[PDB]
């Protein structure tokens, strides 16, 4: 699923991303913008072998088990392609976790150098 921005944001608001260990709600909609353009069937594979998979590009070296990662670890115990549901339930309840691992959102990548410092609000501006 392609989601628009005021959808993705209203169905993180309903699973309780907004202000989630203090980042509001316009950080994680940026994130999932630039980790996947909003598209839940995103997959990119890293160079040590990990993919990471959905909204928010979830590595697959830790948080879910692909069956291809020898080695890695399934924090989130779920399968990857339960990230790439239409359905953002897993891949929210998972983001939870990475980031209360102590990085905070320093653990998306895109989120470090593109969200991060900005105007993340301009990302909910004009949605319901
Ligand atoms: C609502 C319109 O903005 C939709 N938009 C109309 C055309 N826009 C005009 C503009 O953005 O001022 C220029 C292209 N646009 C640049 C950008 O948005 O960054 C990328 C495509 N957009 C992506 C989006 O907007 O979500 C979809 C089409
Ligand atoms: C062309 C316009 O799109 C200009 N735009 C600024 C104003 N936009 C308008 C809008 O997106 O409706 C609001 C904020 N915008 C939300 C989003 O893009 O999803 C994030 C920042 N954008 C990133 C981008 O567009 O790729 C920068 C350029
Ligand atoms: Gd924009």
């Amino acid at each position: 699923k392609v989601f628009g921005r005021c959808e993705l944001a209203a169905a993180m608001k309903r699973h309780g991303l907004d202000n989630y260990r203090g980042y509001s709600l316009g950080n994680w909609v940026c994130a999932a913008k630039f980790e996947s353009n909003f598209n839940t069937q995103a997959t990119n594979r890293n160079t040590d072998g990990s993919t990471d998979y959905g909204i928010l590009q979830i590595n697959s070296r830790w948080w879910c088990n692909d069956g291809r990662t020898p080695g890695s670890r399934n924090l989130c115990n779920i399968p990857c392609s339960a990230l790439l549901s239409s359905d953002i339930t897993a891949s929210v309840n998972c983001a939870k976790k990475i980031v209360s691992d102590g990085n905070g959102m320093n653990a998306w990548v895109a989120w470090r150098n593109r969200c991060k410092g900005t105007d993340v609000q301009a990302w909910i501006r004009g949605c319901r």
